[PDB]
C-alpha cells in the first residue's frame, strides 16, 4: 500500500492548560500525488464543549507533504479524562494505517 496516512501513536498525553492538543498524523510511502482521509473527534470520558472543543473535517496532503498537525481545541473547568480522534474515508489512493484511531489524555496540572 501507498500514501498510508496514520497518527503516529495510539495515545498522546496533554495538560489540560495547554489548551490545546497537538495531534500528529503521518502519510508514508508516497506515491507521488495527493492524498485525502477524513477525521473527527469522539467523546470518551472528556466531553464535547465540557473538556475539548468538537472537529470534524478532511486532511488534504499536496504531492511531497509527509505529516500534518492536528490542534484541538482543550477547555479548562487528581483529574483524568480522554477523547478520541478516527481517520477515515481514505480517497485519492490513500490508505489508513495503524493506528488509524487516537486517544487524547488530558491530565490537570
Amino acid at each position: 500500500m501507498r500514501d498510508v496516512v496514520s497518527f503516529e501513536q495510539p495515545e498522546f498525553s496533554v495538560s489540560r492548560g495547554d489548551q490545546v492538543a497537538r495531534i500528529p498524523v503521518i502519510r508514508r510511502v508516497l506515491d507521488g500525488g495527493k492524498s485525502q482521509v477524513s477525521y473527527r473527534t469522539q467523546d470518551g470520558t472528556a466531553q464535547g464543549n465540557r473538556d475539548y472543543i468538537p472537529v470534524e473535517g478532511e486532511l488534504l496532503f499536496q504531492p511531497g507533504e509527509a505529516w500534518k498537525e492536528l490542534q484541538v481545541k482543550l477547555l479548562e473547568l487528581r483529574q483524568v479524562r480522554r477523547f478520541h480522534v478516527q481517520l477515515s474515508n481514505p480517497k485519492f489512493g490513500a490508505h489508513l494505517g495503524q493506528p488509524h484511531s487516537t486517544t487524547i489524555i488530558i491530565r490537570d496540572p
